[PDB]
């Protein structure tokens, strides 16, 4: 299961930029941990779970991008005569590795939105269950599709390009199911939210839809049969997706949770 990244040589700048993307992302998610810990204390008990879920996603994402940093360093070797980083035999890098921790990220990011919508008990657990089923199936089917991206990129000797489309389209169907669950949640918030909260919950849904939509775009980059430069672009695309979907979304959602907390008379949330 080699990703397109494995079949290319990288000049120092290309290799070093991608290395810094993984490292910077890891650092930013760890820093996010501090923000969510602090915000949790100023959030009403009934919405505090959302800040706690953001912390879980920060740790998941730090290990995700940390593994990519390690695999990137291990999978390529400096060739002095070429003045490039070249693929090491037996050591394979794949974006595919990031799919494992999506099994945490995807259901949790979706569920925390449902929490701030004000769903509790069975109503929350029914939605969490459906988002987890849809999310796991989305990721597992997507994983099968990306397995064949070399054939899609026209890497000599590689077949099964049709699998990329078959499983890609299956995954997209599961994505749409998650979006419809979440659309229903933000349209039907619990309690008596202000018009401002109603509007901000809808903003959070569309922000999730926008940032999540970057992942199928990154999945599709092998269609563009990229050079080392195209791979730099792809890993920048993933970095924008990761930081925006996990940390920026988390911060925006935490601020809606603070507003709901304040509206419901939680003093520490009003003071903040
Ligand atoms: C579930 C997973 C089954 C995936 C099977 C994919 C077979 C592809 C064969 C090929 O085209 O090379
Ligand atoms: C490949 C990328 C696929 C992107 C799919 C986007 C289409 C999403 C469909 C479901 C969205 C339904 C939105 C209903 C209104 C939401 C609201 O305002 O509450
Ligand atoms: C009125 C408050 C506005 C929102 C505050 C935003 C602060 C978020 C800081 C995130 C830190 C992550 C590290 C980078
Ligand atoms: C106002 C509240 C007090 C401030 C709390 C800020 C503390 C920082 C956040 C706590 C997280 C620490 C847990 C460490 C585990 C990190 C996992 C490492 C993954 C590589
Ligand atoms: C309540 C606002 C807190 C903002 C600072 C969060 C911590 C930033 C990273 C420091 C390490
Ligand atoms: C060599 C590849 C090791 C992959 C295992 C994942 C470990 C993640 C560690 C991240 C550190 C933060
Ligand atoms: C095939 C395996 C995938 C099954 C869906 C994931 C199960 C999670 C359900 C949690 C409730
Ligand atoms: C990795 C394979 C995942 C298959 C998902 C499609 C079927 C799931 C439900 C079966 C009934
Ligand atoms: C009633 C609403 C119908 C929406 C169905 C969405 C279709 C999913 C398409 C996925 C593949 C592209
Ligand atoms: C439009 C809603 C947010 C979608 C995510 C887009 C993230 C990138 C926005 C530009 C910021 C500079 C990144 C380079
Ligand atoms: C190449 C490095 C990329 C770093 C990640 C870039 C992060 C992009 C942030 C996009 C979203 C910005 C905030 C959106 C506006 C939210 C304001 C509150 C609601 C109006
Ligand atoms: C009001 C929204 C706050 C924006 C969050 C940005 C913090 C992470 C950006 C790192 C790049």
């Amino acid at each position: 299961m080699p990703s397109i990244e494995n079949f290319l040589a990288y000049d120092f700048w290309q290799y070093d930029v991608i290395r810094h993307l993984f490292a910077f992302s890891t650092a930013v998610f760890l820093a996010g941990l501090v923000y969510f810990a602090m915000t949790a204390r100023t959030t009403a008990p009934n919405y505090r779970l959302s800040a706690n879920i953001s912390a879980v996603v920060m740790v998941s994402a730090a290990l995700e991008l940390g593994q990519l940093w390690l695999l990137w360093n291990e999978s390529f070797q400096w060739a002095e005569l070429q003045g490039s980083f070249v693929p090491v035999a037996g050591e394979r890098f794949s974006n595919g590795y990031r799919y494992m921790n999506w099994l945490i990220d995807v259901p949790m990011l979706a569920t925390q939105l449902v929490v701030v919508c004000g769903f509790v008990g069975t109503e929350l657990r029914n939605r969490w269950a459906k988002l987890t089923i849809a999310g796991v199936l989305m990721i597992l089917t997507g994983y099968v599709g990306q397995y064949f991206e070399p054939a899609v990129a026209g890497v000599p000797g590689y077949e099964g390009a049709e699998q990329f489309w078959i499983w890609g389209i299956i995954s997209t169907a599961f994505f749409v199911w998650m979006l419809l669950i979440l659309a229903n949640a933000v349209r039907n918030p619990q309690g008596a939210p202000s018009d401002e909260v109603r509007s901000r919950l809808k903003f959070c849904f569309w922000f999730l839809l926008a940032t999540w939509s970057i992942y199928p775009f990154a999945y599709a980059m092998p269609l563009f049969a990229p050079t080392a430069d195209g791979v730099v672009v792809r890993q920048v695309i993933y970095t924008v997706a990761d930081v925006s979907s996990k940390l920026v979304f988390g911060v925006i959602l935490s601020q809606v949770a603070l507003r709901r907390s304040a509206e419901e008379g939680f003093e520490p949330a009003r003071v903040a």
